[PDB]
């Protein structure tokens, strides 16, 4: 069972933000409260996450490419099998996205873009129990 205010899918435990924040600042949040930026790997998880949004906001999730440029990975260092990626995303058009925006968000409608850090937004904390 998850406490208050989180949602329960299989065996993991959710929580969609109300206040807004840095790419890092999300990240910490939810590292206080046991947990990370979600980790989206299946299809079925993800079709999940986007019923539970309500609010049209967009939502940070725990994937980045901060660490090597282009090789987009996981908080946990995995690289996404599953892929729910944007139109021209996320080497954006093969132009390769600009610098700062090596932090990923899900938007309304499901698919992920690459945003830019610092930039603030709404994010998903996720745990296993
Ligand atoms: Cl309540
Ligand atoms: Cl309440
Ligand atoms: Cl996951
Ligand atoms: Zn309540
Ligand atoms: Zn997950
Ligand atoms: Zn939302
Ligand atoms: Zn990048
Ligand atoms: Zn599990």
């Amino acid at each position: 069972s998850c406490p208050p205010h989180w949602k329960n899918f299989t065996d993991k435990c959710y929580y969609f933000s109300v206040e807004k924040e840095i790419f890092e600042d999300a990240k910490l949040f939810c590292e206080d409260k046991s947990s990370h930026l979600v980790f989206i790997n299946t299809r079925e998880e993800q079709q999940w996450i986007k019923k539970q949004m309500v609010g049209r906001e967009s939502h940070w999730i725990g994937l980045t490419d901060s660490e090597r440029e282009n090789e987009w990975k996981w908080l946990d260092g995995t690289s996404p099998d599953y892929k729910n990626w944007k139109a021209g995303q996320p080497d954006n058009w093969g132009h390769g996205h600009g610098p700062g925006e090596d932090c990923a968000g899900l938007i309304y409608a499901g698919q992920w873009n690459d945003f830019q850090c610092e930039d603030v937004n709404n994010f998903i904390c996720e745990k296993d129990r």
